[PDB]
């Protein structure tokens, strides 16, 4: 069972990605976070694992200026299941979405 889907809208928070991937003892969104819903600005030692896909890095850059969402699942990945749901909206938006997993699907849906 390999399922990895992450969706970030306007560098939104709400998950335990604030801390580290291993454990979240601290908080802070000042730094960036990969699809691994983890921040390597606290420890960056046990956190920020490469077990994920390189895209993870791009994600940061993607959600750095614009917005990008990608979901891929493979039984060879490493049996890693990460579910991150980010919901954010503002007057700037006209589509005003509920910001749900459905968004992730948008990748194709």
């Amino acid at each position: 069972m390999s399922e990895v889907n992450i969706v970030v809208n306007g560098r939104e928070a709400g998950s335990k990605s604030k801390g580290c991937a291993l454990c979240g003892a601290t908080w802070g969104d000042y730094h960036a976070d990969f699809l691994g819903e983890d921040l390597f600005f606290c420890c960056d030692i046990c956190a920020a694992e490469f077990m994920n896909m390189m895209d993870e890095a791009f994600k940061h850059t993607a959600r750095h200026n614009v917005d990008e969402l990608h979901i891929d699942g493979n039984y060879q990945l490493g049996r890693n299941v990460l579910l991150k749901n980010g919901e954010d909206r503002l007057r700037f938006y006209v589509k005003f979405g509920p910001g749900a997993v459905i968004k992730e699907f948008k990748i194709t849906d």
